[PDB]
Order: C-alpha cells, then structure tokens, then sequence
C-alpha cells in the first residue's frame, strides 16, 4: 500500500566530490518524506511525549542523481506491529518516474521520550494501513 | 534590478537543535538559488574552465524560518566590476513575501581555475545588468 | 577481524530539533571512517578510475549522541567476493568505549566508473582480510 | 586579543563537486569554534533563557582547503557593546598555520529568547575582554 508520495528538490550542495548526490543524502531525503507523511497525519515532531524513533534504516543504491533533478520519495506500508512499523522506500527523480534509484526501508518505533518505552502506534496510521 | 528569484523549499533535518533553520544553512539556500541563476544563463558550474568564484559573503539574520517553509531568495544586480559583481540578497518566505529574515551580498569574481587568474564576466551577465 | 578505528568529532550543527545528532549524520560519520581506512591503503578516492562504490547501507540506532562527543566507529572485515566486500561496523563514543551506540554494514563493491563494471578488489584489502 | 583557537577535522563529505571544502562549511567550521569558545565560558546554548544570537556573518574566502585537513579557526575579539560582541575570524590549517585561508567576523548580540529583546553580555565576556 502507498502510503505518501514526497518531491524532494535537489540541491547543488546535497553533491559531494563525485559529481552525483553525496551518499548520506539519501538519508535526508527519506526524512523530509517521512516528515511530510508524519506532517499529513498530525504527527509534528514538534516536542510531543509521544512519538516515532527511527530504530534502523536500509538503503540499497542503485542509480546515482545529478543535480538539477527531484527526487520523487515513495513510501509504502510495510509490517505493522503493535508499537513499530516498516516504512518501506522506492525512490525515483520526476524525470525518471520508473527508473530505481534506490530503495528500502526504516523501521520506527513509537516512544515516549521521556521514558524511553514503547507505545502503541497512533490510530490515524492503523487506520491508513489497516 | 532583480535578476533571479528562487524559491528553495525548507528541509526538516536544515534545523538544529534551536529548532529553527540552522544559521549556516541559509548560505547553501543562497548558493542555490545564484546556481540557478548562472544556469538560466548556461553557466553549468560543471568543471568550466573558467566561470565564477565566491570572494565574500555577507548575511545578517533578521528573523529565523522554520519548517515546514518555503524560503524565497531574490537576487539583485550590485556593483559589476571588468571580472566580479556583487550580486545582493533578500530572504523572505513564500508565507511572508515581504518580511525581510535575512539581506546581504556575495561577491563573485570570474577567474580560469587551473591558472588562478581573473577573466571577464560573461556575455550574458553584461547584457543582463548592462 | 577489525580493520580500522576512526575518531569523529561531533559538530554542533550535526544536531537537529531533538537536540541529539541528526540521524543522518552516522552515515557521514561510518562514511569518514571508510575515507579514512581507504586513505591508509593508498585508495584515494581523488577521480580513480576503478574504486569502491557503495551498494547497501543498514545502520541500526540504539542509543543517542549528544555534543560535545567524539564518535568511535569500528570498521570490522565481513565477507568478501572477487569484488566486493562487506563492512561491517560498530558505534561508541570515546567516553562510552563499550556502549553500542549503533551498528551495522555497508556493502561495497568495486567498479570501473566510465564503463560500470565490477572489478577486483586491490591486493591489499585482500591481504588485510586474507 | 586573541579568545580561542578551535581545531576542526574536515570531512571527506565537506566536500562539493569542485574538489574543495563548500563554501557553506566555512560557516559550519566558524558555528563549532564559537559554540567550543561558549562552552569553556561555560555558555552551554542547551536552552538557557538568555544567550547569543548571530546578527551577521562576514567571510572572505581566501584560499580552498581540500581534504583530508583540519582548519584552524582563530577568533578574536573585536568590538564590544552592552549587549553585542563582534567576533573576528582567521582560518588557517594544521599543515599551513600561517596561510590565511579566509578571514572576517560574526557580530553576535545578547537576547532572552522568549522576550526577543537584547540583554547585557555575560560578566565572563567582559572579564576575558576588559
Ligand atoms: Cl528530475
Ligand atoms: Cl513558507
Ligand atoms: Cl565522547
Ligand atoms: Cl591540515
């Protein structure tokens, strides 16, 4: 299931000596996408008691960016558990809307931060999937 | 004279631990928009043997930006010398067209790279300001 | 079998909202520490025309740094094909030498770049490990 | 009167596609040797009340650093007011401690956030200037 659909501008500075869009960066990109999800669902990461951490991140590279180009951020749902969901990737560049250019997934824990324990996933996002 | 208006979309992980734009950011957000700028102008940045280098920057910070935000960078034509200009800033946000967050100037001077010696400003720039 | 232990200081500006370093940032940080080990060995990574690219990178997050830190990242030999190599890592700090900060790996594979082509892995990688 | 010298490792990632430390870095390198000068005054910027606030950023850039390299970030005390500091800068590096790399200033003012009005500059300041 789609979940979210990001356009992420790249930036002249996001590149790195190789002439392509430095490695880390990627990483960011999937943020910002994960943040415009979040942001959809009211989820605002703004200091709130609860929210999700990011427990692990996989990111398989398949084809480099270049700047100028968007990169086109698909999240898809993937296992949902009580307190935890993989948040599954696909990422593209609006030029090039059905090339891979990397894909994989974050799985996030929901907290509270103040705490440091699990706490069940907010309804609005069992109500999305399931 | 406006020369370019750039509109550079806020990145969540752009703020630091104030939770406002980080304020080093805001130079990568200038420095996007003078890149789109030289590449109205077929200026492609990617390894000319001569083209423009950044001899100084200045920025005062006038009010911070937070995301989610659209920063919108307008350049102006400053002082334009056989082979530098100045090219001078202001920063609002889409939300806020007229509030000024932050003004200032890079100086540019054009030089062959592989020689360290200054040419003269394209064509283009000329005709453009002049 | 360890292969190399890199030091990383953490900058402020490597923090985001949450007042912890950015999730982002631990994959520059295993990125320096590769450069790092990569420089040992005389890759330079300075426009080769083969070297290592990174295929895959999964990092896992358990426990938050916060500035001022230094950032120890342990790079450990995982398997390795005709060419390429898994690396594997650990994250402590200097203060915590012996708390888990994150760990993972980071899949490379050597290329030659103009012609996209998998090519061995240099000698001394495979001498270090074998 | 020189007030702190910082010593800050570049970066592979530091880097953008001309092979040199970004132009934006310099801010990030200049942010870290400020925030090592607060903390041992004892300014911790973890959310006090009152602090420093960046006003405006001079720099000219002199001369490229290109990796592997640490930048030495010397600052200086420049004029003092009853709620503003200017901050000089020169940057140098570790292999080249007298090449001046780039060179200018950061006019900090003392503000209690909440309020968004300028308060006195810490006695400890005034101590190390006056
Ligand atoms: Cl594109
Ligand atoms: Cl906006
Ligand atoms: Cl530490
Ligand atoms: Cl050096």
């Amino acid at each position: 299931q789609l979940l979210h659909t990001a356009h992420i501008p790249v930036r002249w500075g996001d590149m790195d000596s190789y002439g392509h869009v430095n490695n880390t960066l990627y990483f960011q990109y999937l943020e910002e996408a994960r943040v415009a999800w979040f942001e959809t669902l009211g989820i605002d990461l703004e200091g709130a008691a609860e929210g999700p951490v990011v427990l692990q991140s996989l990111h398989t590279y398949l084809k480099p960016v270049v700047h100028p180009a968007t990169v086109v951020v698909e999240l898809y749902a993937g296992r949902l558990g009580t307190s935890s969901l993989v948040l599954e990737h696909r990422l593209h560049t609006l030029e090039d809307p059905q090339g891979t250019y990397g894909e994989g997934h974050c799985k996030l824990v929901w907290v509270r931060h103040a705490e440091n324990r699990s706490t069940p996933v907010p309804d609005s996002i069992r109500a999305a999937i399931a």
